[PDB]
């Protein structure tokens, strides 16, 4: 029924991905129409060949190392060897021209070969093979993925958000995401998964067109191995990493439906800030210069933009809601504070630990009653806010440490603290929410 509609819709019109998506509705793609929907998904309907203009032979200082890796793939697949040479020439030319067109130099640790595997299986011409690979690389593959930088820090923060206990174990044994999930992100599972299940993943992924979805897919794969990771404490660091690497290869075609539904579920319990404040990972690096003093290397937990805090709580429609915790001293708090925020005086932490403990007990009770009441203040997700000044906000380290050690899920920090709150409201000229009788910031 929908397949004939898809057939005709793809033929003529030059329709967008959005309309195409409405036809399929997450149903399995026909093999003969998979190339066209993938093309449309990657926004390469009639892009021209860039290899013809090149008119160059494969010459590079690291050309020898490229040749071996290309053969390994074709040797692994073992295609009909009459027209195997054709594919080798196309693959090796694509990599070299990409290495030339861009400044970057080739290495074996790159996951470039694995990205081509599912595209090669569709069996497109060299032109479309490059355009697809080029498109995927700037859309859905992080720039700093190769070096193992910010992209894996973001994943660590997600793991900590939803699975504190697991994250803590991994951090303790110094098993960072880059160790086991390098090729997860680099290849979009194409390194480990079989052609059939890789295709099923890539079908849904390209249709959805969400760069950060990989994080949620990767999370599910990791969470599925939670039991195994924690139970055994006998195996060495290297032995556990080895196991984790090949967890995606254990997937089957009937697992994929649940993988996506679970990814979307964990996504629905994750702040919008996760995506919105980290667009600089996929595009150019030049964007994200504006976000000064917001390094994921230095981050202890996920950072929430003040805008989301004010918006999210007003909705009250089974979404992500925040219980805001002002962590500043009583002097700063009383001068001006968010009117829906619990006051956790960070001065108590060291000076009177007993009264701080009582204050933490009150906090959790207040969060509970605020959720039950269905008030503007109530929310599952703990978001701690300081001054916003880097001079003062060391106590945030110790506050966050206190809750993280007790494996509290949904622990976040307010991006730019109370200073960013004042600035945000000042910028948009808003005093309070629409419904109610009070301003956001009060002196009592």
């Amino acid at each position: 029924g929908w397949e004939k509609d898809l057939e005709e819709a793809l033929e003529a019109g030059g329709c967008d991905l959005e309309t195409l998506r409405n036809i399929i509705q997450g149903r399995p793609l026909p093999a003969d129409l998979r190339a066209k929907v993938w093309k449309i998904a990657l926004n390469v309907a009639g892009k021209g060949d860039s290899l013809a203009s090149w008119d160059g032979i494969l010459d590079l200082p690291e050309q020898n190392t490229i040749h071996k890796d290309c053969l390994q793939f074709i040797d692994q697949l073992s295609v009909p060897e009459e027209k195997a040479a054709e594919l080798l020439l196309d693959i090796e030319s694509v990599i070299t021209f990409y290495c030339k067109s861009r400044n970057i130099k080739y290495s074996t640790s790159l996951s470039w070969i694995h990205l081509l595997k599912p595209l090669v299986h569709l069996q497109l011409p060299r032109s479309d093979l490059y355009n697809c690979f080029y498109a995927i690389m700037n859309k859905y593959i992080p720039r700093d993925c190769s070096q193992k930088g910010r992209p894996f820090h973001l994943f660590r923060l997600l793991i900590q958000y939803h699975e504190p206990e697991l994250c803590s174990y991994l951090d303790t044994k110094k098993i960072t995401p880059d160790s086991y999930a390098l090729n997860w992100l680099g290849s979009l599972f194409a390194c480990y998964c079989s052609t059939e299940v890789t295709q099923a993943i890539w079908d849904g992924y390209l249709q959805q067109a969400d760069p950060f979805f990989i994080y949620f897919l990767m999370l599910i794969i990791l969470v599925n191995a939670k039991e195994v990771i924690l139970t055994q404490e006998s195996d060495s660091k290297e032995e556990v990493i080895k196991f984790l690497e090949n967890t995606p290869s254990s997937l089957n075609i009937e697992d994929i439906e649940d993988l996506f539904s679970l990814a979307q579920y964990y996504c629905s319990k994750t702040p919008a800030s996760f995506r919105k404040d980290n667009h600089h990972l996929f595009g150019s690096t030049l964007l994200g210069i504006k976000d000064d003093d917001a390094d994921l290397s230095q981050a202890l937990c996920l950072a929430i933009s003040v805008s989301e805090i004010l918006q999210a709580n007003q909705l009250q429609g089974e979404g992500v809601r925040f219980f805001v915790v002002d962590c500043r001293p009583a002097e700063q708090y009383n001068a001006g504070h968010l009117s829906t925020a619990f006051h956790l005086d960070s001065d108590l932490m060291l000076q009177n630990p007993s009264e701080f403990a009582q204050s933490v007990k009150s906090l959790l009770e207040a969060q509970k009653q605020s959720i039950e009441s269905g008030s503007i203040a109530g929310g599952e997700h703990l978001c701690f806010m300081g001054s916003g000044r880097e001079e003062e906000d060391m106590y945030m380290n110790m506050v966050l440490a206190h809750f993280l050690q007790k494996n509290k899920e949904y622990v976040s920090i307010a991006s730019g603290g109370f200073m960013a709150l004042q600035q945000h409201l000042a910028d948009i000229n808003v005093d309070g929410p629409e419904n109610g009788y009070g301003h956001w910031i009060a002196s009592t």
